[PDB]
């Protein structure tokens, strides 16, 4: 079989161009977002085959996620993602732990219906108040929720072309209309489909020129939908 890797340097000091991870920090850790593991992955198979990241729907299945990663506040961790043709396996490894695995390749015929629905609101500050009392601390990068349901089942996500943080704000919905008590941090994900074309299709404009998805969370099905992004059977634990 085939093989590729790719090695990716987080640096999150005060000139890198990844110093938005500072705001992901959860229970004052700095922590790596499973959908920027995510992230990189896609980034490595696209190019492995030789195209942009937004020419190239993807799917992933059975996504473990091992452990957490902390970021450094100073100096820099390197992710290595390894690919397998064969098998569609990826792992992501840091100083050789196992960290993330799972399978992904790309989507040959995608399905746009996949990204539709059938068819008393809190604003920004108060969702973000909310995840504060649940224990959640995002700082300016990643508050891309700009409302939601009371419910936590419908709501708009801000769209900056940065899907690490755009994919988390859908997390941070599934989150929203929990039973759960406390921290939960992502532990395994059954199936995530992405389709940029039918993600620049789903964008509209705010009258601030601020582009937008709806987002909607159904518990019938387990799947929470924005954009051209799907995502199945998300799985969650207790974190301190």
């Amino acid at each position: 079989s085939n093989a590729s890797a790719a090695i990716y340097n987080i640096d999150t000091s005060s000139e890198s161009p990844d110093h938005y991870l500072v705001d992901h920090t959860l229970d004052g850790r700095v922590l790596f977002p499973a959908t920027g593991y995510l992230s990189i992955v896609w980034k490595t198979l696209a190019r492995a085959l030789g195209l942009g990241v937004e020419q190239l729907p993807v799917v992933f299945e059975d996504v473990v996620l091992h452990q957490a990663t902390i970021l450094p506040k100073t100096g820099t961790v390197s992710l290595e993602v390894r690919l397998l043709e064969a098998s569609r396996a990826f792992e992501v490894s840091e100083n050789g732990n196992l960290v993330v695995s799972g399978k992904v390749y790309q989507w040959d015929d995608p399905d746009p219906r996949l990204f539709d629905h059938p068819e008393l609101f809190l604003a920004q500050a108060e969702v973000y108040k909310e995840l504060r009392l649940r224990g959640y601390d995002y700082g300016p990068h990643f508050q891309g929720i700009l409302e939601a349901s009371l419910e936590g089942d419908s709501g708009r996500l801000l769209w900056k072309d940065n899907w690490v943080s755009f994919m988390d704000t859908m997390l941070q919905m599934s989150i929203l209309g929990s039973a759960k008590h406390g921290l939960y941090l992502p532990t395994r994900v059954t199936a995530i489909h992405i389709d940029p074309a039918t993600h620049r299709q789903k964008l509209y404009t705010l009258q601030d020129k601020a582009q937008v998805a709806d987002v909607v969370v159904s518990r019938w099905l387990r799947v929470t939908v924005a954009g051209g992004v799907h995502i199945s059977g998300l799985h969650t634990e207790s974190a301190p």
